[PDB]
This record gives structure tokens, sequence and C-alpha cells, in this order.
């Protein structure tokens, strides 16, 4: 049995999906205070780092003096994700950085080691977010900061649903709220997040909704859809529906996007992410 995040097909399209998660990488780094903090040296984990969105921002945002003494660990469960991150580390010239297989549910990392742990769009992807959150608390030093981003709303699932509705068969498709809660519910709620962090002993917890709007060419948006739809069909369609229609999804998506946004058009991306910070005493 495969994990979706470890398949080459998924990793290879993730650069298009990073156009969506990357909307909040600068937000998360800047809201964490890592560029202004009194903690020194910086010991940073990019947890569930993907292809390195947060790590890339950190390397472009932090002072040279701070990078002389910091250590950055880019952690992920997926060997394929880390292979891509490692190429980016080399290409962008990150300093004092390393990739490492890190299971967010059981990191193997030391108690009280990190000044900062970033979890950019990980908690709604982990099998159990609470276990991952407890690990974050364990591995942070006194005074350490957890900074996370999670989805509250976004328009791309509704766009895909509208495309799917142009197929005969009245085919099911998740709502945004269903999609974001497939693994862990609650991470679209400020009050849930605050309560969960506080129950573990985090203090000074802040949860801020941040709206973003941009646009992406239809051909790049198509790749995002193609990365996600195949993992939803076994859950939302019957076997007969898949036999009848799965092969038609690419054409339907192309046609919907061209018809709606233009043959050389741009898809509006609109989202709200919750940007959470908490302090370990
Ligand atoms: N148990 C686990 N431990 C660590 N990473 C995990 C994990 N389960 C899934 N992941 C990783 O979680 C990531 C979610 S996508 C987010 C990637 C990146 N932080 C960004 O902002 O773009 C993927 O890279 C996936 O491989």
């Amino acid at each position: 049995i495969q994990n979706m995040f470890q398949t080459k097909s998924f990793v290879d399209r993730y650069k298009y999906t990073e156009k969506l998660t990357g909307l909040y990488a600068q937000t998360l780094v800047d809201y964490s205070g890592v560029a202004n903090t009194s903690q020194k040296p910086l010991i940073v984990l990019d947890n569930a780092c993907g292809i390195g969105a947060v790590s890339s921002v950190l390397n472009h945002t932090l002072q040279d003096e701070a990078k002389k003494t910091w250590k950055l660990t880019c952690g992920d469960l997926s060997e394929g994700m880390l292979e891509t991150t490692k190429r980016r580390l080399q290409d962008e010239g990150w300093v004092n950085a390393e990739t490492k297989i890190v299971n967010a549910l059981d990191t193997g990392l030391p108690d009280g080691h990190y000044t900062h742990v970033f979890v950019a769009f990980g908690f709604q992807s982990f099998p159990d977010a609470n276990a991952a959150l407890k690990e974050c608390f364990r591995i942070l030093a006194s005074g350490g900061i957890l900074a996370s981003s999670t989805w509250q709303n976004f328009n791309w699932i509704p766009i895909m649903k509208a495309a799917i509705e142009t197929i005969p068969g009245n085919l099911p498709f998740p709502t945004q709220k269903e999609f974001i809660a497939l693994h862990n519910a609650g991470w679209d709620s400020e009050s849930y997040i605050q309560s969960e962090l506080e129950k573990l002993g985090f203090r000074d917890v802040k949860v801020i909704p941040v709206p973003k709007e941009t646009s992406i060419p239809i051909d790049e948006f198509f790749e995002v859809c193609m990365m996600i739809i195949p993992y939803l069909l076994p859950k939302f369609w019957t076997e007969e529906q898949r036999e009848s229609h799965e092969k038609d999804v690419p054409m339907v998506l192309r046609q919907y996007l061209q018809d709606t946004y233009g043959a050389n058009g741009q898809v509006p991306l609109e989202a709200v992410a919750l940007i959470t910070t908490g302090l370990k005493p």
C-alpha cells in the first residue's frame, strides 16, 4: 500500500500546488517573529516541509549573521519530497541546512531542541494532528515558537466541483469543509486551535485568519486539479462511476477552465488560512 505523498506522480506536480501553499509561506515566517527574535542561535525545523516553501523563505528573509550560527532541518515523511527539497537547497544556496526524514507523529528528535518549529499546511494532512502537535511541543526548547498554517476556506475545491458537475451522472465531490477535514477536523476554527494548543501547555497562543487572492494560469491550475482529484475519486465515486467517467476528468477540467476563464485565462485563487503561533514555556 502506497502513501500518496511518496508517489512520484504526486511529488512531480507539487510545484504547481506550492503556488497555493506558498501564498502563506512569507506570512508564516513573518508572523512567527523568527527574523526579529531574541532567541539565539536559531535552531529551526520546517516540519512536513514539502518541497521547501518555508525553508526557502527563511533563507531569503533571515540575516546573514543569523544564518552563520543557525541550523535548519527540513523534515518530511516523503523521501521524494526531500529529494526535491535537497535540489532546491543546493540551487538556492541555503546555508547550514539539511534534509531529514521526520515523521511528524514520531519525530525521533530531541526534547527541547528547537527554537522554532514551522508546520505549513501539515496538520490537515497528518493522520492524527494531535499526536503531531504533542511532538512539536516536546521538541521545542523553553521559549520556542510553534508556527502553523492551516486552511479555513478556499475556492479551488469549489472550482473543481463545478467542473465535475459538467459530467453526466450527477457525480459526487467534496465541499471545501469536507475536503479540509478528511484527516483532522477543527483546524479551520480559531477557537479549536487555541484550545488544542493551550491544552498541551502552549502559551501566548495567537490564531489569525489571513485572506489572500491571486491568480494562476489555467494550465497550472489544471495540474493542481490532476494532483488531487485521483485521490478523491476512490472515496467519493462508485467503482462503476469511475469506470464510466474517470478517464474523462482531464478533458472535462480543460473544457471547464477554458470556457470559464478563457483559453489564455487566469484562475482566481481566493483563500483564508489560519496562522497560528504559540510559545513553549
Ligand atoms: N506523518 C507525516 N510526517 C511528516 N510529514 C508528513 C506526514 N504526512 C504527510 N506529510 C507531509 O506533509 C506535507 C503536506 S503539503 C505542505 C508542504 C509544505 N509545508 C508547503 O507549505 O508547501 C507533504 O510534504 C507530506 O509529505
